[PDB]
């Protein structure tokens, strides 16, 4: 209770401290990557920190519209999709866009342009700057259209969030980004992450939560919260592989069910904060459980099922995250 | 007394599904052909209908925005709602000077208008068979201009990251003689006032379900309802000539600012919310003082617009309709 924001206070204090350093790159990189034909109309999407706890690592997504796309899904897969139709005439391996031409370029322009004043070394998050700070550029494939049918049934704000705001969410364009699944090389996987950020903060029923002290909630600290205990417990158990394949993106997500579960502002109040938390951790561990754990907007994507994390990965999590809760969290 | 209100909302809601259908293939093909001349080659329609007159069903009036990226405003005698347009482009012929004609760009837009048809701010109004006011608005994605700092203040209602939100959008100029002046254009946020109305609560949900309806799309509906049934009832007497709807609207938003909190506006309390209205509107007309919502600085109700006599008039009718429980309805 107490302790919590001790460690909502160490972790703020991180953000007073090279993210300029970040944008010149970025915006060098930006200039030269435009004058080639392809990658014309390139741009950023939204700097972003995956890792709570890395505050030098940073995280930015290139965006480019690719006009009038028409997508295949990759063997009921409902995220990974192929890309028929042209500046992109050279990355073409038969009538599907090659991610692996597409991105070999990408890599190959960025690695030139780094040399002139920095060492781009690294999938989807295809290059890594060293700057003794980190940024990970990602290409995604922008599309105006509608979104695809495996997300007619997600995004199920409408009692937290209104439906309008889901209506208006839905009209976003939606990005594509080279993911292999099964490996299939040439594959796309869906990507909302511009749309998660305008949740994050647009985070209230009421328009202004955390707005004034009557109206402060306690989303954004318990997610920071959970973020940083599994980034934690990741690093305690990091050289036995136990915990390699969980990520930011499970915690998140299952922070966006518990909203819809929880839709009003007055179950979020800031005096409630152990709580909430507590309430959190508990969700958490009841998709490690029962396995089960679904893509906030493809719903039939489960990311907790037995063909991407096995069960002795989720049990070991299990002992780990409830050893923390019965002992006031020791891992912060 | 909320009975007879809620039996004109009754019947102002039974009024139209061949009327706009009609009015939908009008326009498109009109920004078809206008699409081709160069000069009005970026030309939309902005708020892809709406009823200036809420009880003139048949009445439409659609705004052609047309996007203008060089922009540079003047603006004109302190006025802070009237400009200049400069360029610091393909409507080189409509230059006065370095001025952006507004006559020249009017009478090229009665022009190609006309031969496409093949009668006259609203540049032009053509007759289906119902009627539809056209206007011809500049788009600028400027950043606003500086007479707008102060107003849209939403921020305790709508909150503040909305109104950062808003203040992002563009905005619109129209064509409007200011005095007179022949070339001077209006700003125009009329893009803004209806994202206000359709998202009108401090709730994202209100609304939206029987535990937050709110009264406040009704109560505006009734006001403006009131001062045409007025303006119909003294059109002769020819004292209501300058007051439109957008005075009604324009105090609404302020009565919306003064009542932030949805349980303020509960749809059983109908009756109150409308009195409270109508009052702030006799409040406005007493004191001869409305800022605009958008435009703080510039009072819709000051002497040089509107006389005193006829202040006086309204505000003596309204009193009237509001102590004998309004028989205009
Ligand atoms: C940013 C982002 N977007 C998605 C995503 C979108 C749609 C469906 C499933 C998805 N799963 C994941 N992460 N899952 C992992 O195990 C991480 C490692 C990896 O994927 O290589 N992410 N991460
Ligand atoms: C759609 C719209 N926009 C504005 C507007 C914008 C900025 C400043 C003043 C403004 N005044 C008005 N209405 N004025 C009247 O009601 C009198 C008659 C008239 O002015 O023609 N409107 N109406
Ligand atoms: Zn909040
Ligand atoms: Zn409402």
């Amino acid at each position: 209770a107490s302790k919590l924001r001790a460690v909502l206070e160490k972790l703020k204090l991180s953000r007073d401290d090279a993210a300029g350093m970040v944008k010149g790159v970025v915006d060098h990189l930006l200039l030269r990557l435009k004058c080639d034909s392809a990658f014309r109309g390139v741009g950023l999407l939204n700097y972003e920190h995956v890792k709570i706890s890395a505050p030098n690592e940073f995280d930015v997504m290139f965006k480019l519209e690719v006009p009038r796309i028409q997508l295949e899904e990759y063997s009921n897969t409902r995220a990974y999709y192929f890309v028929k139709f042209n500046p992109l005439s050279q990355f073409l391996e038969g009538e599907i866009l090659s991610a692996s031409k597409m991105l070999s370029k990408f890599r190959k322009i960025i690695k030139e342009e780094i040399n002139d004043i920095v060492i781009m070394k690294r999938g989807s998050p295809a290059v890594t700057l060293l700057i003794k700070i980190s940024v990970d550029i990602t290409l995604a494939l922008e599309s105006k259209s509608s979104w695809p049918a495996s997300t007619q049934e997600g995004l199920r704000i409408q009692n937290w969030l209104s439906a309008k705001v889901r209506k208006q969410l839905r009209l976003k364009p939606f990005y594509l980004v080279p993911k292999h699944a099964k490996f299939q090389e040439e594959t796309w996987r869906l990507s909302f992450s511009h749309i998660e950020k305008e949740i994050l903060n647009n985070h209230g029923k009421s328009k202004t939560c955390c707005e004034n002290k009557e109206e402060k909630c306690c989303r954004k600290d318990c997610l920071k919260l959970m973020k940083y205990l599994l980034e934690q417990l990741k690093e305690r158990f990091k050289d036995k592989k136990h915990l390699d394949k969980f990520s930011s993106y499970h915690v998140k997500t299952a922070f966006f069910h518990v909203c819809t579960q929880n839709p009003q502002d007055s179950q979020w109040d800031r005096k409630d904060l152990g709580l909430c938390f507590d309430n959190c951790v508990t969700y958490f561990l009841q998709c490690l459980r029962t396995e089960k754990l679904e893509n906030y907007f493809i719903p039939e994507f489960n990311l907790f099922s037995s063909n991407l994390i096995d069960k002795r990965s989720k049990e070991f999590l299990t002992k780990q995250i409830e050893y923390e809760r019965n002992n006031e969290f020791p891992v912060f």
